[PDB]
């Protein structure tokens, strides 16, 4: 699937994570106020992060940062950790991705990982319905 | 598919079964109160067994231990026990995972075993609809 | 597809019927009451017979005996008989199993046969709707 | 598909064609009052025709003769006929079935032959709509 | 995709036009007031020409000549003609076949072209809608 | 997919855009007014440029220019641009397709690209809803 992004402010900035076993950054962009984006999951990159006042609509629905198989993840207050577990008889925990309040992550299950661990107060959206930990 | 366990209290445990044609639990993670984990069925886990005050979440509908294809068994009582039958000409019952109250336990229909047999009073889950044994 | 099986009393009794040329059952499992079971159609079974009282759940509905692809048969009294056809040019009338007051039968349509005769008064169930013979 | 057919009365009778360049019967069976038949069209059958007082369900929905991808067609009244066209560059007309008064007729459209002609007052099904020739 | 074709009276006629890089009709027939036709898209025959008083059904819905992937065109007055572009880096205009008023077309996207282009005026009938170029 | 033009003015021109490395207009057609357009994306063509008053029918809704996987670009103002980021671990920018006012841009996420960044005042339709910038 593919998603969009809207910046209701500058300086929003938005990262791709590679498809692989270590999850890290690789690329950074910047987005100007009134400036929208559109992007689909590659095969190099399986997750995103994003920080600041933006509007983002997906198929489960539209969420903003503002307000106080893939999944969604938006921090409600500082201290947001996700850790993702590893695919098969592996029993490891290395992905460690804080998520401040306002910013917003998204996500794939992938071959090398198909299992997450939340940490700290978010907001998550699924098929089935909006979650809050609070 | 994929399921979400969201912890209402400190204490809840999550073990994952293997894929094969023995059914024993080979790991085990903690998640703590207001905590949330989603997770999918892979190659080597075709089920899962949970215990302690939580909330899951799936296309049938969502779940909560306190309230007093693949399928959800949650305990209403003590002794409730489940059993497997496997597949083909093989007529064997080598399966015993007993459920305590409030415990909670996903499957899916895998090559070795296509068919449960349920002990004791509990609450099934399916797409046709919700099931009481009592 | 997959069906449930509730016994509202002891000496619920389930069969399974082989698939291939010869229908016959080779397998029988009793179920006490409050039980429930569930299982699925597999290459070695294609079909099977339920006696006493039980209530079966399916994608067309929900049925219970004491009440007064693939189908299901009830027998609404005693007498009924169910013939198979043999796919292709033959023309072989070669099934007999008869059901009982109160019984009820579930089959799929497999290569050795495809085409089905019902004798009796049945209670029919499909896809389209429910269908009685009287 | 499959489809259902109900006797309404004795002398009620059934014909499967064969799939192939010529469209002629070659068995026939025979239903009594108040028996029922399930069927499902297979390599060697492609059509059946229907004769007498009967109840047909089909997914298009449900017919009855008595009343005054695959296509069914009911003769409204005597003198009914029903032409088939090659497949391909061929040009012939060598399909000539005449249905009586009440008789029902239900095809497939096969690699010989993907397209038909009807003649007379008839009533057809289809996965559109109901059409009345007249 | 098949097609439904009703006379409301005689000489109503039908043509087949091939499915290749030239758009030619190659054989035609002709119904007679009352009589029905049904007939599939094949290999040979990508295309189909309506002229006279009759009724047409189809997904998009029913369309009668008398009221004042694929597509039909229905000529609302005379001078109504159609071209079609050819696929890939070609840029050739070479089809034209001219609708009087009263007059159907349905085509199908195939290898050789998938873009029309349209003159005159006519009503369009597609999967997202009605079009009138008036 | 495939979408529908329908002019409503003299001076409509249509552009088709490679599927390729690089993103320029190769061909161009005009249209009258009153005159309609249906073209289907194939392996050639990835993408389309609309100028003048004209309706634009998809499946996400019907647009029209006057009025003050796929995606829809509409130009409120003038000033508007379009980049496309590049698929895998390269970095580029290389694509600059300028939109002036009451133009309409529709194009497809192939392999060479699957990620557009937009600029200026706009109006976007995609499969969630209805996007302004402003
Ligand atoms: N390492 C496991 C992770 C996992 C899958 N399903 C689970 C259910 C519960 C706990 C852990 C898991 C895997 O093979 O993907
Ligand atoms: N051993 C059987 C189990 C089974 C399948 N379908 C059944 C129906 C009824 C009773 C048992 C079964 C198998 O091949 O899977
Ligand atoms: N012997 C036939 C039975 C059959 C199939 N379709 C039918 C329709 C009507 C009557 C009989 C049949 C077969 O090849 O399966
Ligand atoms: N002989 C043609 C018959 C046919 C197919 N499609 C048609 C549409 C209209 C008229 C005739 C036809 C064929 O190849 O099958
Ligand atoms: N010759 C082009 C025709 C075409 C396709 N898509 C278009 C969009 C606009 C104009 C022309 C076209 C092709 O490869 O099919
Ligand atoms: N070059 C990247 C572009 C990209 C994909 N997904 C993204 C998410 C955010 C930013 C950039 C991207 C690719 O080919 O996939």
């Amino acid at each position: 699937n593919f998603f969009v992004i809207k910046a209701k402010e500058n300086g929003v900035n938005v990262f791709g994570m590679t498809r692989g076993t270590d999850t890290r950054f690789h690329h950074s962009e910047k987005l100007d106020k009134g400036e929208v984006m559109i992007a689909q999951f590659t095969e190099h990159t399986s997750a995103v992060k994003i920080r600041g006042k933006a509007i983002i609509q997906t198929s489960y629905g539209t969420l903003d940062t503002e307000k106080d198989n893939f999944f969604v993840i938006k921090a409600k207050e500082n201290g947001v950790n996700v850790f993702g577990m590893t695919r098969g008889t592996d029993t490891r925990f290395h992905h460690s991705e804080k998520l401040d309040k306002g910013e917003v992550m998204i996500a794939q299950f992938a071959e090398h990982a198909s299992a997450v661990k939340i940490r700290g107060k978010a907001i998550i959206q699924t098929s089935y319905g909006t979650l809050d930990t609070e």
